[PDB]
C-alpha cells in the first residue's frame, strides 16, 4: 500500500508515511500574482543546457523522467535567486485527465494543462543524494504547458511514450535538448519550498516561469495514455499526477519582473 494518487493513497493520505507534508516550507502552492513582490536584486536566470547529455527515460510508476549525465559540468542553472551553480539531472512532467487541470503551481487559481520539472542539484554538496539532505539542495525551474499549438521539440520525448507504457519500463533515451522545451521570456516567481512528491523533502528553491509553453491536445492525450500500473496488471491510466496546491505559510512569493 504506498503512495500513489489514485484513491487511496493520493496526496492527502502521504503524510501518514511522510509527516514532513504538513510542513513549513511544502510545494507547490497557488502563486498570487498581485502579491509576489518584485525583487530589483533578482538576476536574470542563467539556463546553460547547450551540453545536456540525456541517457536514458523511465516510468517510475507516477511519471515519466527524463535522466541526463550529471557527472560533469554539463546542463547548469545558476543566477536568479540563486548562490552557486546547480546541476541538472532530470525532469519530468504533471498532468490530467482532461485539459483543465493537471499543473501543480497555480497562477491566482488558475490550473494549467501540466507542468514541466527540470531538477537540479547543488554541486557544492557532490550529488543529488546529498543535496536532497540541505534546505538549498535543490532547484527546480517549473514551466506551465497549456494546449494549443504543437511544441516540436517535445514531439521525441511524446513518441517513446508507448515504448515506456508500463511502471518499471525504460528506453534509451539519448541526444534529447531541453532548450526545446523552454518558452522565449525568463520571468519568474521564486519561493523555498519542497519536492512535491515523496519524501517531500524541503529542499527545493522553485523558480516558476511566467511564461507558458503550449503544447498540443495530441501530445498530451499521448502522456495520457501511459499506466500507473506494470506490465501485466489491471490497467491505471497515468493521469492527475499533480499535488495541488499547499499553504503558503509564511513564505514570500518574488518576482523576477514588473
Ligand atoms: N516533482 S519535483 O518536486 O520536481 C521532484 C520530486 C521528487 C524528486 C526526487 C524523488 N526521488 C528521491 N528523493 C529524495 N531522495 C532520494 Cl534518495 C530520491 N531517489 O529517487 O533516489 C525530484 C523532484
Ligand atoms: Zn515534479
Amino acid at each position: 500500500h504506498h503512495w500513489g494518487y489514485g484513491k487511496h493513497n493520493g496526496p492527502e493520505h502521504w503524510h501518514k508515511d511522510f509527516p514532513i507534508a504538513k510542513g513549513e516550507r511544502q510545494s507547490p502552492v497557488d502563486i498570487d500574482t498581485h502579491t509576489a513582490k518584485y525583487d530589483p536584486s533578482l538576476k536574470p536566470l542563467s539556463v546553460s543546457y547547450d551540453q545536456a547529455t540525456s541517457l536514458r527515460i523511465l516510468n517510475n510508476g507516477h511519471a515519466f523522467n527524463v535522466e541526463f549525465d550529471d557527472s560533469q559540468d554539463k546542463a547548469v542553472l545558476k543566477g536568479g535567486p540563486l548562490d552557486g551553480t546547480y546541476r541538472l539531472i532530470q525532469f519530468h512532467f504533471h498532468w490530467g485527465s482532461l485539459d483543465g487541470q493537471g499543473s501543480e503551481h497555480t497562477v491566482d487559481k488558475k490550473k494549467y494543462a501540466a507542468e514541466l520539472h527540470l531538477v537540479h542539484w547543488n554541486t557544492k554538496y557532490g550529488d543529488f543524494g546529498k543535496a536532497v539532505q540541505q534546505p538549498d539542495g535543490l532547484a527546480v525551474l517549473g514551466i506551465f504547458l497549456k494546449v494549443g499549438s504543437a511544441k516540436p521539440g517535445l514531439q521525441k520525448v511524446v513518441d517513446v511514450l508507448d515504448s515506456i507504457k508500463t511502471k518499471g519500463k525504460s528506453a534509451d533515451f539519448t541526444n534529447f535538448d531541453p532548450r526545446g522545451l523552454l518558452p522565449e521570456s525568463l520571468d519568474y516567481w521564486t519561493y523555498p519550498g519542497s519536492l512535491t512528491t515523496p519524501p517531500l523533502l524541503e529542499c527545493v528553491t522553485w523558480i516558476v516561469l511566467k511564461e507558458p509553453i503550449s503544447v498540443s491536445s495530441e501530445q498530451v492525450l499521448k502522456f495520457r495514455k501511459l499506466n500507473f500500473n506494470g506490465e501485466g496488471e489491471p490497467e491505471e491510466l497515468m493521469v492527475d499526477n499533480w499535488r495541488p496546491a499547499q499553504p503558503l505559510k509564511n513564505r514570500q512569493i518574488k518576482a523576477s519582473f514588473k
